RNA sequence: AAGGGGACCAGCCUAAACCGUCCGGCUUGUCCGGGCGGGGUCGUGGGGCCCUCGGACCGAAUCCCCAGCCUAGCCGAAG
């Protein structure tokens, strides 16, 4: 059963990450334990547009950096 | 059972794409979701979206009116 973590999980994986576990596990230990939510269609939409935004806003930082950088040195 | 002879006859509304609006969630938005509206209904495949061109006839199973009918009756030839 395919679900995306909320946490740093020991020897099952990262924050954010989907991974493929046996259904009770994740029906009787990570989700109640918010751990992890259900990898489905509707909230990957969730996952995949805030990887968008942080990608947004991190890149964005960097423009606004190197732009100060030409600023001055010169 | 198909087929043939007949009775009767009539076909429609949605879900999804996409668009709009109200609402709440927390993981703040190109978010997810729930309401309502718009759009859409097909098998010659159909629909959504994007371009070009084209700009009154139909019509209810709903509603209203009326005939007709039902729920009392009446007229009715000639010892
Ligand atoms: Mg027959
Ligand atoms: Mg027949
Ligand atoms: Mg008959
Ligand atoms: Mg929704
Ligand atoms: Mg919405
Ligand atoms: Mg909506
Ligand atoms: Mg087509
Ligand atoms: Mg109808
Ligand atoms: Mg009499
Ligand atoms: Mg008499």
């Amino acid at each position: 059963m395919k679900v995306i973590l909320l946490e740093p999980l020991e020897n099952l994986g990262d924050v954010g990450q989907v991974v493929d576990v046996k259904p009770g596990y994740a029906r009787n230990y990570l989700l109640p334990r918010g751990l992890a939510v259900l990898a489905t269609e509707s909230n990957l939409k969730a996952l995949e547009a805030r990887i968008r935004a942080q990608a947004k806003r991190l890149a964005e930082r960097k423009a606004e950096a190197e732009r100060l950088k030409e600023i001055l040195e010169n």
